[PDB]
Parts: structure tokens; C-alpha cells; sequence
């Protein structure tokens, strides 16, 4: 397939209907997912990278992403997301800390997965989502919390390693 | 093989499974290895030359080399970076100074370099990796320190001139 890349702008791109992935990361250090960007898949073989030194702190203003297959979100700091709504055609959700929390909501038909290296006192907590998945390392103080708010639809499987 | 630049953004870059080489320097004096950067080998004459003004002083967020077998790293200023993850299929790392420090841990399978020239009160501190290697040259008061908190696989080879 091709690869597309996001800009400091407002993005209207549309995928090959192939292989191809839509990376989502920094330009000078400044986010690319950003108000009103638009996102179009096309064929089963989709990827969004979004990769970002600061928290990820919600969907920005106007954004749709629709027949993107994995969504990849990687940040410097917090993660909070909710992907119940602007996404569609998502089968699979993965959020990746490392040293800050994660507080995600899923669409259930997306299988979660909430990877996070050295939590310490950092809180996870997620909710919704088909399969859910929570990979934690380094924990300590923090909570692990699953459905809360929302139960998943399928399985959950949490895993935490304290040193 | 091919030839693959960096950017000032977030870059993907994948070689030809051949004889390429991966160029990490500076575009207006920033950076070009930053924030989700992921690059990618395929076969055995892979190499990575990471070039910067400024310090080296950790990779940065969501960066992932992968199948690369050479990663050679000049500063302007200090040296810090830790590779025994992060990077993975490396066999040989090569890290340059000309007047500052180098703070340097690579894993057991690859073979560390640790070249300073000038350097005077600076310390040098190499750790862990395959075969170690330390060329320093117009010394002075600076320490120079191998395995301290983790030896070598193979051999040290330390070597040191002052004026
Ligand atoms: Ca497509
Ligand atoms: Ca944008
Ligand atoms: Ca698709
Ligand atoms: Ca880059
Ligand atoms: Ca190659
Ligand atoms: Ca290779």
C-alpha cells in the first residue's frame, strides 16, 4: 500500500483501498492530529500511527477517522481518549504510556489494548471495548480498573508487574 | 543499497533488504531522530548515522530501530544513551565526542566504540555491550570507567593519550 503523513493542518486524506498506513506524529515538535483533519481507509489493511510527545487529551474538534482497521497511540504523558464516537470501521484500539496514567473508553467492536511501561503511581483505567487487554509494568501504587463505566463485550485479560 | 534521510518530523523508513544507509542529522540545527521516528533494515549492511550539534541524551519517544546492524552517534556536545532496548539487532555501536562527556551502556551482542577526542576534565563511563572499545585522546583530568555496573561479553580494550 502507501504511506500518508498528517501536518500541523487540517488533513483531508483518503487511503489506496490496500496496505496503507497514516502517521499521525510530530512536526516541530507540534502534533499532526489537529482540528477537522479527516481520515479514509479504503481496503483491510489499514494503519494510524499517532505518536506525540504531550498528553493526549481527547479526539481534537471535527476529527473523523472511518476504514482504519488498528489505531497505535503513543505519548510522552496521559492518555485520555474516549473512541466511542468520530471512529468507525476500528477493530483495534492500542494505547502505550510509559510513566503517566491512561484513562481510554473504547466503541464496543474494538479489541483495546493498554500497554504501559513504569506506571508507579500512575492510575490505568479503561472501559467499553470488544477484548480488552491491559499490559502494565513497573506498577507500584497505581490502580488497575476495567468497566467501571462500561463493561468490554468480549474477553478482559489484565496483566501488572510490580518490581 | 539505498540511501534514507531523516526529517524534522516523524519519519518511516524501510531499506531494501540490502546494503542501505539511514541519515539522522540536523535540518536548521534541529534534530532529525525525534518524537515516533520508527525505521526499519531488511538485510545485513544496514547502518545508522545519527549526527547532532546537540547533546545526545536519550532516544526519543515511540522511536523503534529495528534490523540495523551499525548505529554510529556524533555530538557537538555529551554523550548519554543506553541501547540495550530500543534497538534491537544491533551488532556494532560507535559513539563520538570532541570535547564532552559520554555516559554509554549498549546490550550484551553488540560491540561498543566510545571515541572522544579533547577530552580534558570530561568523564568517560562505558558499560555492558559485546567487545568494548575506548579511544580517547588529549586527556587530562577525566576518568575513564568501563563495566562499573555491567561488564563486557567480550573483550575491553582501553586505550588513552594525554598532553
Ligand atoms: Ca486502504
Ligand atoms: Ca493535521
Ligand atoms: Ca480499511
Ligand atoms: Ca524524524
Ligand atoms: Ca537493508
Ligand atoms: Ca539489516
Amino acid at each position: 500500500g502507501s504511506t500518508l503523513s498528517l501536518t500541523t493542518g487540517t488533513d483531508t486524506l483518503t487511503g489506496t483501498a490496500n496496505n496503507d498506513t497514516f502517521v499521525a506524529g510530530e512536526v516541530a515538535g507540534a502534533a499532526t492530529l489537529t482540528v477537522g483533519d479527516t481520515l479514509s481507509g479504503g481496503a483491510g489493511t489499514d494503519v494510524l500511527n499517532w505518536v506525540q510527545a504531550a498528553a493526549v487529551t481527547a479526539l481534537p474538534t471535527g476529527v473523523t477517522i472511518s476504514g482504519i482497521e488498528t489505531m497505535n497511540v503513543t505519548s510522552g504523558a496521559a492518555i485520555t481518549l474516549n473512541t466511542s464516537s468520530g471512529v468507525t470501521g476500528l477493530t483495534a484500539l492500542n494505547t502505550n504510556t510509559s510513566g503517566a496514567a491512561q484513562t481510554v473508553t473504547a466503541g464496543a467492536g474494538q479489541n483495546l489494548t493498554a500497554t504501559t511501561a513504569a506506571q508507579a503511581a500512575n492510575n490505568v483505567a479503561v472501559d467499553g471495548g470488544a477484548n480488552v487487554t491491559v499490559a502494565s509494568t513497573g506498577v507500584t501504587s497505581g490502580t488497575t480498573t476495567v468497566g467501571a463505566n462500561s463493561a468490554a463485550s468480549g474477553t478482559v485479560s489484565v496483566s501488572v508487574a510490580n518490581s
